[PDB]
């Protein structure tokens, strides 16, 4: 059979655990959670990267659904609860296809019955409003990882896409990591500064993840992971879930985006300005310089290097579907994963290597978080500390 046919066979046995899909935010923005208007039991290819049929075609067996909210707007906690509610509603609406999962055992139970294990990950520490009790409430509601920042610093952690702030984690930031370890919530180091990555690895007594980050050695961008950090994953026991975002994984797209951003500033606009006037400027840039397009090969280049440095036991996949506008050719929506698996087969990845990448590493890591949590919950009570106490007024 072809490598694509073999890939589909392999995914039927050990499907993809995807680290980060922003369907909930997409539903919030497109239809304010009017789920009938974007029914994922129907074909949503006109509007979304994600629906149930395409997930099945793609060999997705578990999904961390992102409960991302904007850090630059007030009411992040309320919005996070709305995002969690959206995930709960999706699970309730589609019991034939989805099964809530809170544990590694739930993931295996879902796989045994042919349902997609549906987990939640918060995207940015702003979702806890500097409150450890709020962190504990998010865990109680089912959140199983939290990205420590999004694109901006928060009071206790530095983002890769902001200026230096506290220098990594503050004292309260370390306290957040400790409490995540005690609860069993995975520490997610996507988005954070390299300083923050190192501080989190120093502090964490559980395996950490990167829910959607690729390799900085392959493509120098702050959203990607440095080799020295990848090297620490074996010891930590965690995993880096490669992402598909072209402006992170393809050198030409990194360079193009930098030039587009410079061009915006040359016209007196902030690079994130989305006014009609700013859009005119950007359209003119794209007219003279077309947007480069990544491929499955681009993503495989990241995985090859990540495998060399981190090891095959420390890799996963986090596509970022419905969280980013552009995709590599062959990975245009959630049905695309078999194309990546086929490319890896062609590059000599073994069947067991691939079962680790798709399924086994993610289950091991969540189980490890549970194991560390058992020990810490038995050893001490929850923290009552405040940011004022640990970081000063
Ligand atoms: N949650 C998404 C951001 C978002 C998307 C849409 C929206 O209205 C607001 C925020 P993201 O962080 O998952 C995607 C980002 C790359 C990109 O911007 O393309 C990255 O991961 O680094
Ligand atoms: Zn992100
Ligand atoms: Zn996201």
């Amino acid at each position: 059979m072809t490598s694509l046919e073999k890939a589909r066979e392999l995914l039927r046995e050990f499907p993809v655990v995807d680290g980060h899909n922003d369907l909930p935010w997409a539903l919030r923005e497109q239809v304010r959670y009017d789920l009938d208007a974007r029914d994922i039991a129907a074909d949503q290819s006109a509007h979304l990267h994600t629906d149930l049929a395409r997930l099945r075609s793609g060999g997705v067996g578990a999904q961390y659904w992102s409960v991302y909210v904007r850090s630059d707007l007030p009411g992040a906690v309320t919005a996070t609860l709305e995002q969690i509610d959206c995930v709960r509603r999706l699970i309730d609406r589609h019991p034939g296809e989805l099964r809530a999962a809170l544990t590694a055992a739930d993931m295996e139970a879902a796989r045994a019955e042919g349902r997609i294990a549906s987990l939640m990950g918060a995207e940015g520490g702003h979702s806890i409003d500097n409150s450890l009790a709020t962190l504990r409430a998010l865990y109680a509601l089912g959140v199983r990882y939290m990205t420590l920042t999004h694109n901006d610093n928060n009071a206790w952690a530095d983002s890769a896409t902001d200026e230096p702030g506290v220098g990594g984690l503050s004292a309260f930031g370390r306290e957040v990591v400790r409490e995540m370890n005690r609860e069993g919530m995975l520490v997610d180091l996507s988005h954070v500064a390299a300083t923050t990555m190192r501080d989190a690895l120093d502090t964490s007594t559980a395996p950490v993840i990167f829910s959607h980050s690729s390799s900085r050695a392959v493509c120098d961008h702050p959203r990607n992971i440095p080799d020295d950090v990848l090297e620490r994953l074996s010891a930590n026991g965690g995993m880096a879930m490669v992402t598909f975002v072209p402006k992170f994984v393809l050198q030409a797209a990194v360079d193009w985006t930098a030039e587009a951003d410079d061009n915006m500033r040359a016209h007196g606009f902030h690079h994130l300005d989305s006014s009609p006037e700013a859009m005119k400027v950007h359209a003119a840039f794209e007219e003279r310089v077309p947007r480069p397009v990544a491929t499955v090969s681009t993503v495989a280049d990241h995985l090859d290097h990540m495998r060399e440095v981190a090891g095959v036991d420390h890799l996963g996949i986090g596509g970022d579907y419905d969280g980013t506008p552009f995709t590599p050719d062959g990975l245009g929506d959630v049905s695309g994963y078999p194309n990546l698996i086929a490319e890896l087969l062609d590059r000599g990845w073994s069947q067991s290597d691939l079962a680790k990448l798709t399924w086994k590493n993610a289950v091991r890591v969540l189980d490890a978080a549970e194991d560390v949590s058992r020990g810490l919950r038995a050893a001490r009570g929850p923290s009552n500390a405040t940011i004022e106490q640990l970081d000063g007024t």
